[PDB]
């Protein structure tokens, strides 16, 4: 809080990079075949543990604490699949140059796994998002800021408890992205073009993530019949999220209008 301390303290993007979650293992069971039942159960277990890290992350995310508890909860529950998908795309980009879907070091999907998981087309759509990371040569700086924008990209139909505090936080992070692209237009030429590409990429997540969620809601509802395991963390999120999304109580915020 000191004057000197404030002027010198790591910038907001440096803070985001510092609080980026550690590596999470899926705990892949080599004794089980790669069937939908086992792959999806493994993805769900993995995602539960990643979501625990996401909550820890959100806890020290600057600005997030300034929202009401219920809005914080609401935002994590609405954006969870966007956050996991984006982080997946990043890992896939960094570890495999977006050739494969790197869910964890012990769970990397090639095309065969994509089929086996019963979400071939969804995995291919995500892989295609990851290919954009290669085209753009997305940077760690862009990634971290964009991930925050994803946390802040889906809200209830009639908005949040503290809509103004949310909008302030969202604007603040959009501004960080603006600053970043002004400094570093990277391979898009002009800073405005960089911002356009990055925000279009974010908008392009919505339909894929919505499709991912529909499958997740289906397997959740039919969990016992399908033998698809969900951990408590996902049970909690999906039990709250599913009726809201399915009843239209959901509003995606697009950077660019349809
Ligand atoms: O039971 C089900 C079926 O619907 C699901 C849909 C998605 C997931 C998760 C993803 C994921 C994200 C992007 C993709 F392209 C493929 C993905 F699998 C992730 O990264 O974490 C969980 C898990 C289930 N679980």
């Amino acid at each position: 809080l000191s004057t000197i301390s404030r002027a010198l303290t790591p910038s907001p993007v440096m803070v985001l990079e510092n609080i980026e979650p550690e590596i999470v293992y899926a705990g892949y069971d080599s004794s089980k075949p790669d069937t939908a039942e086992n792959l999806l159960s493994t993805l769900n277990r993995l995602a539960g543990k990643q979501m625990i890290q996401v909550v820890k992350w959100a806890k020290v995310l600057p600005g997030f604490k300034n929202l009401p508890l219920e809005d914080q909860i609401t935002l994590i529950q609405y954006s969870w699949m966007s956050l996991l998908s984006f982080a997946l795309s990043w890992r896939s980009y960094k570890h495999t140059n977006s050739q494969f879907l790197y869910f964890a070091p012990d769970l990397v999907f090639n095309e065969e796994k994509m089929h086996q998981s019963a979400m071939y087309e969804l995995c291919q759509g995500m892989h295609q998002i990851s290919l954009q990371f290669v085209r753009l040569q997305l940077t760690f700086e862009e990634y971290t800021i964009m991930k925050v924008l994803l946390l802040l990209s889906t809200i209830p139909k009639d908005g949040l408890k503290s809509q103004a505090a949310f909008e302030e936080m969202r604007t603040n992070y959009i501004k960080e992205l603006r600053k970043m692209v002004t400094k570093c237009p990277n391979n898009s030429g002009q800073s405005w073009q960089r911002f356009y590409q990055l925000t279009k990429l974010l908008d392009s997540m919505h339909d894929l993530v919505s499709d991912l969620l529909e499958f997740c809601f289906y397997t959740f509802r039919e969990s016992h019949a399908l033998k698809v395991e969900f951990p408590a963390m996902l049970v909690e999120i999906i039990s709250d999220q599913l009726p809201k999304v399915e009843s239209g109580n959901v509003k995606p915020l697009y950077f660019h209008r349809k």
